[PDB]
């Protein structure tokens, strides 16, 4: 069909997928938000579908899907369970994506098959206690030893950090030429869950996405073989930025899914709830919110589809991925907040899903580049183009 | 001192009060947000101070404070514990306020002393499952019987609903002349916790203000004596509106307190957290948020002080109370959301208080008149004045 | 290349078109904004580009272009002269579009060739002094007489009202079945500039779009032949609604053009203007404004391209055209206001074009359905879909 | 009565003042916006009200009014004529205020009587073509010569620049110790309109405030006596900062006046204009805009009254004046834009005053410190307080 809508082939995949989500994922979303229990059962079931190898080429045991279709799949998952959407998006975009992007043929044959089947979930460790937005300020170090490297440092807020079977960690291998250029000298390392040298820190409770595994990683004299070095030594940061460009498309889709769920719930609610003798949807104070949210969410969807298209075409998309994530996350969180408002007192109670949608969506304005950082990324590119 | 700042007499009360809050209330705020355990210990300690009889005249065993001072006290409590602030604000403004406003000398001597000492917490039941914003659409009925009345109906989201010793419930005693004028025929009833006829429904879990008691009340053939009728029969709605005007000043103050706590935390954090070689407070993306929030919160404070002043002067303040609550709640929630953003990933974790500040403040845009309802109230008054 | 980009065919047309605009239209834009002198000379030259018969089939002497290409052409014109863009958009979308939509073969052969060549500009009269948003409340009457009709009424703010050679006027021919169905009974009439019966009222000075011809039309027992009736008698308002859907796509494009011009100017200015030792573009207070505007403008463009595509595909597009116009107009006006701010004092002086961009763009949130009306159109469609 | 209301004394002054404004100023406001003709006649009459020497002590021939009363007077003027309000505010706050602040007894006796009577209007020249927000980067030089100084430089956008009888110009007299301390070495010079050495450049057309005199000043080896030095040599910028604090209070009041005029007009219009069978004020899309604007404008007024009070009390008010100006200007411009929207097409025509209100108010977010600069001033004060 038309570029902006789901084509026949996309519907053939997404239609059945959405029914699976409604039947198997939706029922326990509220409970998972309360308990935080990692959904191993659903991971297993999704993995059997190839969801955890979505972007991985079929040659490596993956589904070989396009960025566009995978993004739509993430939106679909997020509509029913934000935590699961983050689990799926991060696994595919970050750890797996980085190995697919910079891995040698040997590394891709060793890691990709296990990641694509779900046998091994992937964790991507960039952020640290002292550095997030300024990611190049990381302090984890990698020193050269006989047979490989010795890693020492701490990673903060790592998704799948405690359940991962494969880890990709960024560490400094060489001194930076200057503080302005501290990105130089950083390398990436890919390795299977260590027998020793890696421990999970005190788990933090989160505002939302309860069931998503987020943990602190403490690396103490962790040994990794020579084959662990991912990409060229000291040039890992450029690769990190390319990985985040792709990851941002997934987060944009995640945001749209959560915002759409909130809008859909508010629309249905406003049509059935009456006040002053008529459905509240008849008051502009409610209908205008619905119209604005619907419009912004459609705009956000078009933006992430555009970014995905550029990536699928092998063209630069840094600016476009940033714009998509920025707009989708900001619009989605606003839509969720308006949905809470439309339900009134009921929007403040956990028996209804809207308060969870907001709590889950709220992280999309922070993860993989805060909205502030993205505005810098966007402005810089705009100014360069004069 | 100058009208807009705390005078010497106000500081004499608030200064020591704030230290008490820092030492006895602040320490357990996070735990109460997780467990929802009603703070009986703190209620007892505050009650000994007269906090639960703040507006009640000294003749009835109250503290006889001004609306202005009580509002500042609510802001102070909210700064450290939103749930406790709501408990204090609702008890004083609604149940107690309604009895003080419309009670006969006999009723005030019977109820006020117990409410002012905290021996009896007050619950005010207006809202029902089918009516909130359109409060005059309530369905609870009061039928005249020998010796008094028989009440039947359900109240929704009632603060102190399960722990109250005194209840004030609104019910229809006479048929409305028309749907446009359904407010006519509604009466208010004040009574001590019933030996029978009243039961607490399934408790709902909330987005925030966890430790604040919120319950559904089910009235089944509840008998109340003739002396229970509060105000004139069928004219209780006008009184309800006057009670809400006063209550809105307290909620405005509550919002300001929560927003100020968020701003203060973000300011301190931004000064100590460094990125790209400098405190993040040095980046306009952060400092502009701080400046805007500080400015809006000060404006909100001036607005609630103005409303309080008018009430203390015995002058109309419906428009002013609505403006104060509308602006304070909207500004406070925005400030809290910006504080989450400034802390970044840390703003999304429960080890820090900012995510709780937002969750607690979020109800202020809904309770005692949603922002939408308040805009209607304000616009109507503006248009009447031409 | 990709759907959202200009295709090979589009570039071959838009490339030289833009060159013409920069050389012949841009130079006098500022002067026209000051004098309001209608650009008859530019109209003649533009007519050569197919621009005054863009959507009219080649059979009737038009250019036979797609809605998508025409929309891009309107954005291009708007980038350099907002008044000219409105002249082109209205002529094509309203008067011409209505005749193309409901005209009989005889009417199309008689009117379209003259409109499509620019020899006769078209004016569309719907709005009246007492009705705009509530367009079906028009009072202009059309009484049936021997061999035709006699029209009496006043039309307000009609584009091309004083310079038009062809007029399309909506007038009531039959009584409305009920006040709720007042849209029934309205007919459309197409006719050439009469010798009498039509006079132009006191010209009003406008905030922007100075050179765009806007006038009040006073119909005084204006006679029109039987052949003047456009569409089915009493079904004129239905055609009007269809005409507005198409028109809104053009206004959305117009808005994007003006907003893009403001953004581009602000970007160039911020890169060259220094303060405190560096380009002001290096301060986030400035760069964040630029990033947000750019993000919203690109979403707005995607929205109008989507609406144009649906129209070209013969599919429903009422909802989509409303979303495009609403989003684009609101985003463009904000971007223009931000540009004024970025230029500081220079943004307040007419020597620079940004203040004009805002004044011109400001009408896009009002014309062809105010933003408020569009939110209603949007909400209704969303709710009807359940 | 209450602090925030007009006191007995204020009403006795403002009552007749407002009557004068409505009778003598309001009638020609629209015409002056079209012609830009400086209102010399109104200046003479206003001078009678003490308005051109409002803050000047009676000893020096002034009115000896409080900052609070003067601020209310500026709001009153702005309500009817924005250009006149700027003329009064700038004359009083800048040129006159600077001489009153740093002038010696001899300078005050020589300048103030003439400025305070309106016989000599005052121009304050700080801004230059290359420096505005970064005011300390001024390039105008003051070389020491026999019996005085010789000034060379260009001043940009100077209010009263071409009609002033007294000029206060900032020029560098000594080299800056370092680029970071460039504010040191700047001096102020007060002098009467010279016979040569000062010429007015090409007048620029403005977006609004048409009748306000604004001009570029070219100083060409302009000689001024030793007595021209205002304040301590090289310490002129410190006085400049103090002058701006006071000026910002006046601009805040100006903004409130314009915003209030727009709000009042929109309220009256919405009550009388009907659509779809009822006053448009009955649609929340319109009434919510009115309620928000009214709420923000009253907060803005409270903020400027607070700042004025602190100044009158001899207490610090830098932070407060910045907050007042920032809030008032932003709120007023938004209210004016909403008024344009509420009038629909009529809001876009000059026959109605709302488009002028917006154009006039728009400068308040730029003059005497852009909103961006004010947020910096605010943030710095907040952070210094820890
Ligand atoms: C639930 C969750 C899951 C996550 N999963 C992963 C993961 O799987 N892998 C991984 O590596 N990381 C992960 N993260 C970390 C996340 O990427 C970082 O939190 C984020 O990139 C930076 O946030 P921060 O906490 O470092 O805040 P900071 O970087 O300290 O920033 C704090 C505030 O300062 C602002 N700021 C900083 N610099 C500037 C500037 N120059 N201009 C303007 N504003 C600025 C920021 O926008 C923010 O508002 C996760 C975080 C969370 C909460
Ligand atoms: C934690 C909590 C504590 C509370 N405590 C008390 C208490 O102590 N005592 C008590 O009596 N009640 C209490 N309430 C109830 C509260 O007052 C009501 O929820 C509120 O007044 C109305 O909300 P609602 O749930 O009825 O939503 P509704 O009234 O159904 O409204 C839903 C949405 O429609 C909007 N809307 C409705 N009408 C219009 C209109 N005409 N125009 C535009 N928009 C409209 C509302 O603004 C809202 O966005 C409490 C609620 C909560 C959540
Ligand atoms: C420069 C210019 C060119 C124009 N050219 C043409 C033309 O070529 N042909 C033509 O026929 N007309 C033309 N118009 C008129 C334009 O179409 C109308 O102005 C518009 O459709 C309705 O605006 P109005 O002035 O009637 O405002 P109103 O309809 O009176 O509305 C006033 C305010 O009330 C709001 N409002 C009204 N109803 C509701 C509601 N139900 N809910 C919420 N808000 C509501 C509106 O949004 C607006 O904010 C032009 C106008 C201008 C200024
Ligand atoms: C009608 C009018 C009357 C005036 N009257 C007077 C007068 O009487 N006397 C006088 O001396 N001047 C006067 N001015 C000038 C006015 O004071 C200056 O324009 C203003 O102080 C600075 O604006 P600028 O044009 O220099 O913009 P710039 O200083 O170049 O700033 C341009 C943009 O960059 C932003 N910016 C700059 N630095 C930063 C930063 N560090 N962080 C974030 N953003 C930044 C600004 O906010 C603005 O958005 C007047 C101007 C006008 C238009």
């Amino acid at each position: 069909g038309l570029w902006f809508e789901e084509g026949a082939e996309e519907r053939q995949v997404l239609g059945p997928f959405r029914e699976f989500l409604k039947a198997e994922v939706a029922p326990g979303a509220a409970e998972r938000d309360r308990t935080g229990a990692f959904p191993w059962d659903l991971v297993r079931k999704l993995a059997e579908f190839g969801v955890f190898g979505a972007l991985v080429p079929e040659a490596y045991g993956g589904a070989g899907l396009s960025t566009r279709l995978f993004a739509r799949m993430v939106e679909a998952i997020a509509y029913y369970d934000g935590a699961l959407a983050l689990t799926v998006a991060s696994h595919n975009s970050l750890a797996t994506g980085h190995i697919l992007l910079a891995g040698s043929e040997a590394q891709k044959e060793a890691f990709l098959p296990k990641l694509a089947s779900g046998e091994a979930l992937g964790a991507w460790g960039l952020t640290e206690p002292g550095s997030g937005s300024d990611a190049a300020a990381l302090k984890t170090k990698a020193e050269k030893v006989e047979g490989g490297w010795r890693l020492n440092g701490t990673k903060q807020f790592i998704t799948q950090g405690s359940v991962a079977g494969v880890y990709v960690v960024m560490a400094r291998t060489d001194p930076p030429p200057s503080p302005e250029r501290k990105h130089q000298g950083i390398s990436a390392f890919a390795f299977f869950r260590p027998e020793r040298g890696l421990k999970v820190g005190r788990k933090e409770e989160k505002l939302g996405l309860t069931a998503s595994d987020t943990a602190q990683l403490i690396l103490e004299d962790l040994f990794v073989p020579e084959e662990a070095l991912l990409g060229e030594r000291g040039k890992g940061f450029y690769d990190v930025l390319r990985v985040l460009d792709g990851g941002r498309i997934g987060i944009a889709a995640m945001a749209v899914g959560l915002g759409q769920a909130a809008l859909d719930y508010a629309l249905a609610y406003a049509k059935g709830r009456e006040a002053f003798g008529r459905p509240i949807a008849e008051f502009e104070g409610v209908s205008f919110k619905l119209a604005e949210a619907a419009t912004e969410l459609e705009a956000a969807r078009l933006l992430y589809l555009k970014a995905a298209e550029l990536k699928d075409a092998g063209r630069p998309f840094t600016l476009e991925a940033a714009q998509a994530k920025l707009f989708a996350s900001e619009a989605a969180v606003k839509a969720c907040d308006e949905a809470i408002q439309i339900l009134g007192g009921y929007g403040y109670v956990k028996d209804y899903p809207v308060e969870r949608y907001w709590r889950d969506a709220r992280l999309t304005r922070i993860g993989e580049g805060t909205s502030e950082i993205l505005k810098l990324v966007i402005a810089r590119r705009l100014l360069e183009a004069v």
